[PDB]
């Protein structure tokens, strides 16, 4: 119960909220049913529309006008946005030349430039080529700034996650906003964007800009818009609340356009109907830099034009129905649409069972346009697993498609012709950036980045400390002129140990075999040298990883490979080597098909054992440098070693050993020689952060060999492909990959063949960046190169998409 008998007069847009049950002036008053009385008339008024005609110049002053364009509307800060282009001959913003911004250049009392965040929905990065012709205004802000080709997406590609995202900096799983709509078990709790539910502040975690802002003494508008504002009354506010006194003026503020997404939904992203809102969208920003430019703050002002999400084509006719693969479908609630979650309709069901429901929907027809997913089996550079809301039953629907229950939930509740939510790697769903302002570069392209790094150059830009969050701090530092961060690499926590030849091999009994026994003075001397590291700027090009925890770990050198040997998890936590493009590929010859040879640097109560994998029936073992690539036929005995060796599902060495035979030539060969690192990765949490040892769900049967969630490879090169790998003048070039650990292959429908159909595949699904594997593992990867810092960050948040 409101009071709504109070007034509005002179609070309009009020940026403090006066409490229940006073009566309120801001803007989310409308959401909450407590506005003034004379909210409407007082705040919201439209005579005369929005624009300056020459019959009102110098006008006499009429209060219930929209906007003014009488003498005194500067100083009241209330013209029409167009008054000094009418009334003064000025040109509009967008007619001037492109003039670099080298300093800020505010009025008096301005202490930093403020940043205006502009965010349009459903703004495809395409548009900026596709709809060039018809938005003047974004196309200058594009090419005098700083601009990206397009900016990613988090997942799922929905309005309220990645917003939130911008805000904070997290990932959904962080933030809480996991979709569009959500169940919260624990509070027992829905969420939907219709509904006043959504307002609660138990959903929203994290700490969004506006309240790092306010914290740390500095003062923000709203980011919310009530839907029937429209847009010239937000630019307008916004306008009005910069000549505020110094004391009283944000810093920050946002605009937002549900435009072009709500045509888009309708139309399809491109079409015939969408040049409309895409013209408005810019006649909007021509009106806020028309503005800007009365105030003198057009040279002053930083603005980031971004998009949440782009747009697919998406129909009625292509979706799949839960009620064609299930018999139980009454059984399950769907959140549906352009991803698929579920779960139980009750928690009073003792006879729900994940697995039988994952079967069901497991390659269960030839074109299936859906996979299942237990979330934590999604890959990991969708950080889509670590929260509550988000349940345990996850369809992937593919691009242009939907699911749903039953066929009655689609016309029961045609239409839509649009529409996103899709995995943030597809290209119909990325969307834009660009930043221009004194901040920003001139007239700068920089690479693709994710949306998640915007937080902390958006605290850059207004001198905030950011609160800890999954941006790469540093790693945009390429977009700005000044403001930079200047990162430090973090110190490593654990040094090494070099162990020489310590142990004889009768003292280790791990039931192990090898046919090794095969007796030169030339040849002796060679083999001590590659033991203590001769050969190791050859296959270690970088540096050794850090090791950002506490833990008791050997480096081993090797002829063809170098690792860093985890005494309490009795393997590698990383293996690094070098593959020329000149080398050769061999097989594993017929007497060492079952070989494993003890280490004599490392004591046998630190080894792995045989008779643990002969025991353990599921089972099986791998090598993380792979004897395939051995340089010699004696160097190939190293790879052998019990300290090579890691715990392997059958099925995922199908996966490895195609990799490692096939793929890793394969991309020595187009990348002019590669560097591949690998190792385990042990997430049983699923919260993408390495596993102390104590949350390791499962172990080689009878052992102390903790079995990986994951595999990991980093494989680097020279940008610059002229160049080799181990030979590299410049900037580097990477591909990564987590592959999750399974037992089976059901993830790929096309297993039953040659690896060559499927394994690939696979492995681009689960595609990664540098940095998701250094919280995977606590390492820190490209410690000793040529580059700067900000570079090797940038090179550490890239991810390679496969995308054409
Ligand atoms: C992306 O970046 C983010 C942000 O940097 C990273 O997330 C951080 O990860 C930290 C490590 O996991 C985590 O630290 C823990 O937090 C506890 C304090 O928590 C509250 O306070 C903060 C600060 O204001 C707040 O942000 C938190 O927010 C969560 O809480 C609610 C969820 O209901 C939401 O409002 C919000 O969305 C957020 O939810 C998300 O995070 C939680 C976990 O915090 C998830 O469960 C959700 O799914 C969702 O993802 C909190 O309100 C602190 O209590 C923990 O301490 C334990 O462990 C330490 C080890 O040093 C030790 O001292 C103790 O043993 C202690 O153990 C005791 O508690 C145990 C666990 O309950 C118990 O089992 C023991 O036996 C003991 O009793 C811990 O420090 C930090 O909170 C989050 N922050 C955020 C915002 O998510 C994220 O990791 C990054 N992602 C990647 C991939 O890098
Ligand atoms: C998205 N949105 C809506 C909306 O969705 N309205 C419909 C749901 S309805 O049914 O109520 C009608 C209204 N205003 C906004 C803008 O919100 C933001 C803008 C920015 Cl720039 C940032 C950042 N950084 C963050 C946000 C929020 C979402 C975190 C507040
Ligand atoms: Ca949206
Ligand atoms: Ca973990
Ligand atoms: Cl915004
Ligand atoms: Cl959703
Ligand atoms: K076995
Ligand atoms: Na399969
Ligand atoms: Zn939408």
């Amino acid at each position: 119960w409101t009071a709504t008998s109070g007034s509005c007069k002179g609070r309009c847009f009020e940026l403090q909220e006066v409490g229940p049950p006073d009566c309120r002036c801001d803007n989310l008053c409308k959401s909450y049913s407590s506005c003034c009385h004379d909210f409407d008339e007082l705040c919201l008024k439209t005579a005369r529309g929005w624009e300056c005609t020459k019959d009102r110049c110098g006008e006499v002053r009429n209060e219930e006008n929209a906007c003014h364009c009488s003498e005194d509307c500067l100083s009241r800060g209330d013209c029409c946005t167009n008054y000094q282009v009418v009334c003064k001959g000025e040109s509009h913003w967008v007619d001037d030349d492109c003039e670099e911004i080298k300093v800020p250049e505010c009025p008096a009392g301005f202490v930093r430039p403020p940043l205006i965040i502009f965010s349009v929905d459903g703004f495809r990065a395409s548009y900026m080529k596709k709809g060039s012709k018809v938005m003047p205004n974004i196309e200058k802000l594009r090419s005098c700034g700083t601009h990206a080709p397009y900016m990613r997406p988090v997942y799922p590609t929905k309005t309220f996650p990645n917003l939130y995202t911008l805000a904070t900096g997290l990932y959904p799983e962080s933030h809480g906003i996991v979709g569009n709509s959500m169940y919260d078990p624990v509070f027992d709790a829905s969420f939907h964007l219709r509904g006043r539910e959504k307002f609660n502040h138990r959903w929203w975690g994290g700490q969004p800009l506006w309240i790092t802002a306010t914290k740390q003494g500095v003062r923000a508008g709203t980011f919310f818009w009530s839907v029937s504002i429209p847009h010239e009354r937000r630019i307008l506010t916004i306008l009005q609340w910069l000549s505020l006194p110094d004391n009283e003026r944000p810093s920050v503020y946002a605009f937002y356009s549900e435009q072009p997404d709500f045509s888009g939904h309708k139309y399809g992203p491109f079409g015939p109907e969408m040049t409309n809102p895409l013209r408005e969208i810019d006649k909007t920003v021509g009106q806020l830099m028309d503005g800007l430019k009365q105030l003198r703050l057009h040279r002053c002002v930083n603005v980031i034009f971004v998009g949440d999400h782009g747009m697919e084509d998406v129909t009625c006719d292509r979706t799949e129905f839960l009620s064609n693969y299930l018999t139980n479908v009454d059984d399950i609630t769907l959140v549906p649409g352009t991803l698929g979650r579920i779960r139980a309709k009750s928690i009073n069901n003792s006879k729900y069972d994940p697995k039988t429901i994952i079967a069901a929907l497991t390659c269960k027809k030839p074109d299936q346009h859906f996979k299942p997913y237990m979330k934590q089996h999604l890959p990991k550079r969708l950080h889509y697993a670590n929260n509550r809301r988000i349940e345990d039953i996850h369809l992937l629907v593919d691009r242009r498609w939907h699911v749903a229950r039953k066929p009655l939930d689609v016309y029961k509740k045609c239409f839509f012709q649009g529409d996103h939510g899709f995995d943030n790697k597809v290209n119909s769903m990325q969307t834009v950036f660009v930043g221009y302002g004194p901040t920003f570069k001139y007239r700068t392209k920089v690479p693709p980045f994710e949306n998640i790094e915007l937080y902390n150059v958006m605290c850059d830009l207004l001198g905030l400390k950011p609160a800890p969050n999954n941006g790469t701090h540093g790693s945009l530092n390429h977009l700005l002129r000044t403001n930079t961060f200047r990162p430090t690499m973090p110190d490593e926590v654990s040094r090494p140990n070099y162990p020489g030849i310590m142990y004889l091999q009768s003292e280790f009994d791990l039931g192990c075999t090898c046919d090794d026994k095969v007796e030169n003075k030339l040849e002796e001397l060679n083999k001590r040298l590659h033991t203590k590291g001769s050969t190791k700027e050859r296959h270690l090009l970088y540096g050794r990883p850090a090791v950002l925890y506490r833990t008791s770990y050997d480096i081993l050198y090797h002829t063809d490979f170098e690792s860093g040997y985890s005494e309490i998890f009795l393997m590698p936590l990383w293996t690094s080597y070098t593959i020329s493009k000149q080398a050769e590929v061999s097989s594993i010859p017929e007497h060492l098909t079952n070989c494993v040879r003890p280490d004599v640097r490392v004591s046998p109560g630190f080894s792995q054992n045989c008779l643990a994998y002969k025991n353990d029936k599921q089972m099986s073992y791998g090598f993380l440098f792979p004897p395939y690539l051995s340089s010699s036929p004696e160097a190939k005995y190293d790879a052998f070693l019990v300290t090579n060796m890691v715990p392997m599902y059958p099925a995922f060495k199908r996966v490895w050993a195609y990799f490692q035979r096939v793929l890793v030539k394969k991309y020595a060969s187009e990348r002019n020689g590669v560097n591949v690192i690998s190792g385990p990765i042990f997430d049983y949490n699923y919260d993408g952060l390495r596993d102390t040892e104590d949350e390791i769900k499962q172990y080689v049967e009878g052992s102390s060999i903790p079995v990986p969630t994951h595999y990991y490879s980093i494989i680097t090169s020279c940008l610059d492909f002229t160049q080799p790998a181990d030979k590299c003048d410049g900037p580097l070039s990477v591909s990564s990959f987590i592959l999750p650990h399974r037992p089976d292959n059901d993830e790929s429908c096309n297993s039953s063949e040659d690896e060559s159909k499927w394994v690939e595949e696979l492995m681009k699904m689960h595609t990664a960046r540098v940095r998701d594997i250094e919280h995977l593992t606590g390492l820190d990867f490209y410690r000793k190169t040529s580059r700067s810092y900000s570079e090797i960050l940038t090179l550490k948040t890239y991810l390679h998409t496969y995308e054409s």
